[PDB]
């Protein structure tokens, strides 16, 4: 029947006066008989240890120390329902409205926040951030958000239902590792207060890797020379490719990429993991000049794409071939000379051949001892001829000795033997 | 001293006369006198068993058909040179030439060129493919290459090492698996002759796939709701992310994020790689009414790009409460009542509530008995009233017995019973 409204703030001083209940009850209509300070007694209330009113003066007491924002929340009014009994059967309902204070400044649990983001996050990927607390109710509890001005992130508030907002970040444009990896921003929380209130948290953003860096060669193409008969393991090229990548994705393999029949197969080898690129095989430059070696860089991590370069190994002739004498008699016999051969008069022809090339194939003939014949060689054919007069008796038989000499690096020599023989007049 | 250049055709039936070695070099001034078939002789040649001069005729004739491909390969003249002495020792040195001829296409060993290309593969990276193998010389070997006209894929031709021609495949612009996985092309060579010669093989293109897809919920937010004291295990929801990735890049694995310190991570759980979630606790509307789940969808791999959402769940209210039956005296005594009572005359008040909500916290009260007394109902306190006479003698005490019941589903009652007395006259 009767109803009496009060309101208070929030977090006053225990034993605090609300209002003479029997002041407003007497003057609102209540049977207050004159019953020795005990005319009414309340019948239940929402809050027992919060509020009592006296049956002996009738006034409106806090028994403790309200504190709303524990009680309703955010709930937008705060009423402790308190219902009071008359001497004689009668019923005064009383609501007592608890006004909110702004004695709460929004609070983040943790100190700051660690993300992870990988730098392949499309712009517009969101990550939902914990919400900080504010126990005030409505308008004095968290309104808005802040992140420290940047291009890269930005915040955005929604409100789940009825405020109780929650914000979260959102990449605004593309990141990349390669170029800065790690971020650190400030977040803080406001709320709706006359001076309002804040809270603080750092935002530390390290940006996860992508294998989104292919392995790359200095140079599309390399020409190396090696001289031929190097020894296994011998140094040919160290390919360096770089890959700018985290970890497994950064680290480059080299490896052979060709058809695998081809003679190169055999004769060199690369380290993979380091990129040494070594001879291991008989090189002659007699049987080739040159080899093509396809190699291939490859990341080892997802989405593994290659890159390839091609390395022209040019093989060096070194001089190790030595020069070969070939004498050539008409009849493939023994050299007769007459002894009245006038000066100058052919006796065998010469030729020398040289398996390497360059100065280490060109070759020079020289004829030794102190015997009646000149060698003069004429473009790669030696001739020799008589010089000088041949007796029967002083000299019968000679044994004319050909040295041939090349023009390489340490130089070779050769020497061949014929035996010459003279004769009066032979027709056979 | 004297040289004698020829040239002539490959694959050449056997027994050709190449030209008139003696014609050529009497005329070039050589020792050509009319002896009994010994003017000269071969000193040595580079091929024996190809080409031979007999002294007999004088022609330069060629022992079976020449095949330059087997020869020289690709080195780009092909000579054989003939070294012939006279009878005086005077040499003719002789260099015939094999001229090349069209008699080989360009041929691929597969009959497919199988490659995979990760769809990642940045526009302008380039993949070195197998080249063609044609034996001809120069410009007769292969010269230029073919694909199926096409946007994704592109030639490129270039020359490695003196020749040596070779054709690579360029990416044209980007690729995506989730659209085409498989690609068919036709790849033919070509050498540069007047009817150029052709070869073809296949490509199968697969492209492999990259995580470039994040799981992804059907809404942003959602919504259930869930009776009270649902027993462990309860199916509460099912969220289904999608992501068309392969294998382990397109597997979701769902789990809650947000603070670890937060009452929900008691209450439910949720079923990682199916995304069930299941209640595990007790939840009670008279406790709290709702709760916020943040569920995450996140694959398995690099750079995973999780997904959030929010699932409200919403407590309902089961009728598992009865309605509280609560008489209160002016001074909580036995209930006496005097015999003079004029009808409609308060005995005592009653109080009933109920920690449900809505109709199952709605109440209803009822007396029991033949009793002379009425239950009045005013909003939230039934009044006792006497409707009938009070003899001491005809009936001196009465066991009233109240029922109270609420309107929920099953519904609940409660019943408490206070024994009234009849008096005359109280001096106390
Ligand atoms: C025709 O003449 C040559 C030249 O021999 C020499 O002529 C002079 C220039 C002096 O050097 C003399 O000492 C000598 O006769 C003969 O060639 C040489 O033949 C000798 C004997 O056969 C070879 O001796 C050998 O040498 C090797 C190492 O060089 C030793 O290991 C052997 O044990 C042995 O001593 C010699 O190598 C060879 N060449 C040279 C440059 O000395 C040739 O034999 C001769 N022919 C005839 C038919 O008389
Ligand atoms: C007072 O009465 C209580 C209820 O008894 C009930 O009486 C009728 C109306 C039915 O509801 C019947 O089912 C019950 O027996 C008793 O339980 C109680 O003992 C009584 N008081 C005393 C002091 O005995
Ligand atoms: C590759 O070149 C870079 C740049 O000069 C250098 O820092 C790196 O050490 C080189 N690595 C190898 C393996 O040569
Ligand atoms: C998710 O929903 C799709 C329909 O859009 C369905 O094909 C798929 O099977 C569902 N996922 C699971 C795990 O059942
Ligand atoms: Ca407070
Ligand atoms: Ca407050
Ligand atoms: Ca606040
Ligand atoms: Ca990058
Ligand atoms: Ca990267
Ligand atoms: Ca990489
Ligand atoms: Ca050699
Ligand atoms: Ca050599
Ligand atoms: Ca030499
Ligand atoms: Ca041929
Ligand atoms: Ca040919
Ligand atoms: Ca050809
Ligand atoms: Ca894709
Ligand atoms: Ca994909
Ligand atoms: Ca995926
Ligand atoms: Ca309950
Ligand atoms: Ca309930
Ligand atoms: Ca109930
Ligand atoms: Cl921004
Ligand atoms: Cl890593
Ligand atoms: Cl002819
Ligand atoms: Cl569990
Ligand atoms: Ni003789």
């Amino acid at each position: 029947l009767i109803n009496l409204k009060y309101s208070v703030e929030e977090e006053q001083r225990a034993g605090t006066v609300i209002a003479n209940v029997a002041k407003d009850a007497r003057e609102a209509g209540f049977a207050l008989d004159p019953r020795q300070a005990s005319a009414f007694r309340v019948v239940s209330n929402s809050a027992p240890h919060l509020v009592d009113i006296n049956p002996s003066s009738g006034l409106l007491v806090t028994k403790q120390k309200i504190d709303r924002d524990l009680l309703c929340r955010q709930s937008p009014k705060c009423i402790i329902s308190l219902e009071v009994m008359s001497s004689s059967m009668e019923i005064c309902v009383i609501k007592v409205e608890i006004k909110d204070l702004n004695d709460n400044a929004p609070s983040f649990p943790a100190a700051q926040i660690e993300l992870e983001i990988s730098e392949a996050a499309s712009p517009g990927t969101r990550i939902p951030l914990d919400s900080a607390y504010d126990p005030d109710s409505g308008s004095f509890g968290v309104q808005t958000y802040e992140l420290t001005p940047n291009e890269l992130f930005g915040l955005e508030i929604k409100t789940r239902g009825d405020g109780s907002r929650f914000a979260e970040l959102v990449v605004e444009k593309s990141l990349d590792r390669e170029t800065q990896s790690h971020y650190s921003f400030r977040i803080t929380a406001l709320d709706g207060g006359d001076p309002p209130r804040l809270g603080t948290v750092g935002l530390s953003i390290k940006v996860t890797d992508s294998n989104d860096n292919n392995p790359v060669f200095s140079e599309s193409t390399y020409a190396v020379s090696v001289p031929e008969n190097s020894p296994p393991n011998t140094p040919v090229i160290r390919l360096n490719a770089s890959d700018p990548d985290e970890g497994t994705n950064g680290q480059v393999v080299y490896s052979f990429y060709g058809y695998v029949n081809d003679r190169t197969r055999e004769l060199f080898q690369i380290d993979p993991h380091s990129g040494l690129v070594t001879v291991t095989g008989a090189l002659d430059y007699e049987e080739g000049h040159v080899y093509e070696l396809d190699v291939q860089a490859k990341d080892l991590g997802p989405n593994s794409i290659p890159a390839h370069c091609k390395v022209t190994v040019s093989v060096l002739d070194t001089n190790d071939n030595p020069p070969v004498i070939n004498l050539l008699s008409v009849n493939s016999e023994l050299v007769e000379v007459s002894e009245s051969a006038p000066p100058g008069y052919v006796i065998a022809l010469v030729r020398v051949s040289d398996r390497d090339s360059g100065l280490n194939g060109r070759v020079q003939c020289r004829l030794l001892g102190n015997v009646p014949f000149r060698l003069q060689e004429y473009e790669s054919f030696s001739t020799i001829l008589v010089d000088g007069r041949l007796d029967r008796e002083q000299h019968d038989q000679y044994n004319l000795t050909i040295q041939a000499r090349d023009g390489g690096v340490p130089m070779l020599q050769s020497a061949k033997s014929f035996t010459v023989l003279i004769t009066d007049h032979h027709h056979h």
